[PDB]
């Protein structure tokens, strides 16, 4: 048996590798809180009356620079966002770079400048790192780890019947922008990735409704909104019912996805959060998001239900329903 | 200007890249304690009456499996050792893997099993991670980040005049074993790498003499003992005088290094610590190390002096001296 691209594509095939190989081989997997077996956006460690949150993400996107961002902005944003969806204020990043021999020094400078600018938006410092140079023709991979502090960690398994399901903005932007750029599809301007740190959106909600009323979150990166909703449903052992008409999609992203023959629900987002909140605070949560710049297009898209446990239903027309199936993997190669 | 292999070789050429490009481009570099500008083995963050210590290391060693270890054992050991030389008890690791499409699943299983076994020696859990699969023919890169807790962080800049300089064991084992394996040099058995987690050696000393009497430590990985001593001298603004005869070198490593035409002082070690301790506790520190299995061959090799600030002197014969020059880089390609 050989490793396939699908094993790193963030969908069901990767999930099989994680459960059958990684989780079964590693034995020490928790430091006292959320650990590897939870397969959440990060891990947690009790520390005093708070929790340290710990995450890591590798980035192998091609091309390194794309409309709306680059591998540097992606590296900072992805790690900040993984901490944010665990309920953690980011406190430090670590930056590993693996660089192909012969890369232009100016490329490395541009990547670092983008990391710096993106980190300053949070704000969060890059406090340690590592650099390796290899003969392989890879251009550059960037791997960032993050530490945050959470007073009240939020899992992807805490959804309750009756809760509202929100997204902080338009869906499909990153994956579709990257595929569109590769295919030469563009409108009045090129479609831009949404890549950005969204700790401010999560914090805004928590400051309004309290951490206890945010029941679950996921960062809908690899394999998209569909993967994220399916994971929350499965891990929380609940059903999720979403109204297709209420899911925000940028008009240009809708058009490009049709041309590409790919669903915007199935591709990576890099500046969005999926959030599940107590029914009675759903409108307060939505208003808090829409007050921020990065959450300006937020919407309530669904609700958690008692039946169809572990499944996600899409409602269309005047009430008809079908399953929103978990992707086998992200249909976009080298997307992040 | 292009990125060269030397830029990742852990010596003076890498130091130039760090100071002229990375440190000058990144602006947010500290979370309140030791930060990026210190260029130490890790960073520190005040937390209550203790300090969180944070480190990251990428591993691109070839071949993946070598005498005495593999990339999995290297990934766990290197990160644990970086935390240990900051004075930190390891509490959690994060595991990023980037895998070449087509790698045998059995190779991935073997690597993970080695990580598991090595982590269990510490003991320290692997609590989060990431997997990417790329088309590039890289086999596998492993990037690990670590979190530890230190009551009293130890810098590489705290050496004082009169202090003793110790190493926890034989010097040059890893780099020379890897080069010997590539060249087909072997004795009754193949030379083994020393790769191993050495938190127990550091802890043993601290439990004996107290953290306050350990003034500096470095993990002598890339560019070897020579690089580590030069960095401590330069950052502490002191001279270091070492007696060549007192530096422990395995007889087989000495022989192989001669055949290879490479100094054992200039190549990576993966199971060793360089430690600088208060003069009056040097013998207690040495005894504490030699009581452990991994520190069994520890030696006092030198002392910190007031002149030749920023330099390292090697004493030979009956008193003659020359400089131990900082390497331009590790003379071993793809060593870690
Ligand atoms: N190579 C790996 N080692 C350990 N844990 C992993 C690895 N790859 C993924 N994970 C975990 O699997 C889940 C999904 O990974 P990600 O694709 O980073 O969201 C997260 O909980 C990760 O911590
Ligand atoms: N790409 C990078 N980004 C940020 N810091 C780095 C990078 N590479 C190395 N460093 C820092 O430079 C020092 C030496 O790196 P290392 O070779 O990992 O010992 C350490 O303090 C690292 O944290
Ligand atoms: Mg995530
Ligand atoms: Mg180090």
């Amino acid at each position: 048996e050989k490793i396939k691209l699908e094993h790193g594509a963030g969908g069901e095939i990767m999930e099989e590798l994680l459960r059958d190989v990684i989780l079964k081989t590693l034995t020490l997997k928790s430091a006292g809180g959320i650990g590897l077996d939870a397969l959440d956006d990060g891990a947690t460690i009790p520390f005093g009356d708070k929790h340290i949150v710990f995450t890591i993400d590798g980035h192998t996107v091609k091309p390194l620079f794309f409309p709306g961002g680059d591998i540097g902005r992606l590296a900072v944003s992805g790690t900040v966002n993984d901490l944010a969806v665990m309920g953690a204020e980011p406190i430090a990043l670590a930056n590993s770079m693996i660089i192909g021999e012969g890369l232009d020094m100016e490329v490395l400078k541009r990547v670092l400048k983008s990391m710096d600018e993106t980190a300053r938006e949070v704000p969060v410092p890059i406090v340690t790192g590592d650099t390796k140079v290899v003969e392989d023709k890879i251009e550059m991979f960037v791997i960032t780890a993050g530490i945050g502090i959470a007073e009240h960690p939020v899992s992807d398994a805490g959804a309750k019947v009756g809760d509202a399901v929100l997204v902080s903005g338009t869906i499909g932007d990153h994956g579709i922008a990257l595929m569109s750029h590769r295919e030469g599809i563009a409108f009045e301007t090129e479609l831009k990735s949404d890549v950005a740190p969204i700790w401010d959106v999560v914090k805004a909600v928590a400051e309004t409704i309290g951490w206890e009323n945010i029941h679950a979150m996921k960062d809908p990166t690899r394999a998209g909104l569909s993967n994220a909703l399916n994971e929350i449903a499965r891990k929380s052992n609940v059903g999720i019912l979403v109204r297709e008409a209420d899911i925000p999609i940028r008009p240009e992203v809708r058009a490009a996805s049709e041309m590409l023959g790919i669903s915007p629900y199935d591709v990576a987002n890099e500046g969005k959060v999926v959030m599940v909140v107590a029914r009675e605070y759903a409108e307060e949560a939505l208003e808090a998001m829409r007050k921020t710049e990065k959450g300006r297009n937020a919407a309530i898209i669904g609700e958690v239900i008692a039946d169809y446990r572990g499944k996600v239903l899409l409602e269309t027309g005047i009430g008809g329903k079908r399953f929103m199936e978990p992707p086998e993997g992200d249909p976009v190669p080298r997307i992040c």
